[PDB]
């Protein structure tokens, strides 16, 4: 029996364009940079920060790239939500 496998499936976002290449498309002029990296035992923790229309927005993930995905969605959750009215909203 296996009970283990090596994760190379890749979540995307709201299109199957991949959250960093979507907002890409979505916006030109943009910035990735890392803000923390490290690596435990088991477990690895990365946050990058990605600029959009001048407004920063930081991701974590278990590597650079993964990191810059969340953080690009947390961008692309704010500016490009495609929902409609807002009952509730914060900034």
């Amino acid at each position: 029996m296996g009970h283990h496998h090596h994760h190379h499936s890749h979540m995307l976002t709201k299109h199957g364009k991949n959250p960093v290449m979507e907002l890409n498309e979505k916006r030109r002029g943009l910035k990735y940079e890392l803000i923390s990296e490290t690596g435990g035992s088991h477990d690895k923790r990365f946050v990058m920060e990605v600029e959009v229309d001048g407004q920063k927005f930081q991701g974590a993930g278990s590597n650079k790239k993964v990191a810059k995905a969340y953080a690009a969605l947390a961008a692309l959750e704010k500016l490009f939500p495609d929902t409609p009215l807002a009952l509730d909203a914060n900034k």
